[PDB]
């Protein structure tokens, strides 16, 4: 529907004027998508899913999480990044590990469920680097055109007259952090929550807290991340 509809129609009102700039780049991934389906290759999420971070209100993100690229594994991936569906079990790996911080750092027990929506909805944008996958195999749409989307979003985020803090999850996410040089903008690093990366220093990086102590800083209202 990107390839056929105008970003008026696929998101929300804020973000449809944030992303006007790669309003023909946003095309251009439907057409690239469109190309892929003709040969035989899948992507990930489904496409109604793609811009879903996006849906949520522009005007309202005061922290965003940036990761890499959507779950490989069909079934996962759902548009929010590291999010997946209220039913999905077992968590993905990175998931599992997200969790085990979140408990560590803020003392809540272990969420129901995978399901970050509350985040969506409490004015955290969660985005991946790059929107699309092939299935099973990660990183597999790095450089065909998703950056510039990104990179849009979090510059129109940036200019805002409005405090924002980036959590910046791995090398693709770290990418962004060129464009929060404004004095209205911070960012927090740290490697990737992935099995592969997450013991490099994600574990007890305590994100969540820090996040809430940087927007109390700037005059901002912390992020409630109590998941149900």
């Amino acid at each position: 529907s990107m390839t056929a509809r105008p970003l008026s129609e696929l998101v929300e009102r804020g973000w449809a004027a944030a992303l006007e700039p790669v309003a023909d780049q946003v095309a251009h991934m439907g057409q690239f998508l469109r190309a892929e389906i003709a040969a035989g290759r899948r992507y990930l999420p489904a496409g109604s899913n793609v811009l879903r971070a996006f849906t949520f209100p522009f005007d309202n993100v005061r922290v965003l999480i940036v990761g890499q690229d959507p779950y490989p594994t069909p079934g996962h991936a759902v548009g929010l990044s590291f999010s997946v569906a209220p039913d999905v079990r077992p968590w993905p790996r990175s998931l599992a590990n997200i969790f085990d911080e979140y408990t560590a750092d803020l003392g809540y027990p272990l969420p129901s469920n995978g399901d970050l929506t509350p985040w969506a909805q409490r004015g955290v944008l969660l985005l991946n680097r790059v929107l699309t996958v092939r299935p099973s195999n990660p990183a597999s749409h790095r450089g065909k055109g998703w950056e510039a989307v990104t990179e849009c979003a979090i510059r129109a985020l940036a200019a805002r007259a409005a405090p924002l803090v980036a959590i910046l999850w791995g090398r693709d996410a770290s990418t962004l952090k060129p464009m929060l040089a404004a004095g209205n903008c911070v960012a927090i690093e740290s490697p990737h929550p992935s099995p592969l990366s997450a013991s490099r220093g994600f574990f007890g990086s305590r994100p969540f807290s820090r996040a809430n102590e940087l927007l109390v800083g700037m005059g901002a209202e912390p992020i409630d991340w109590r998941l149900p």
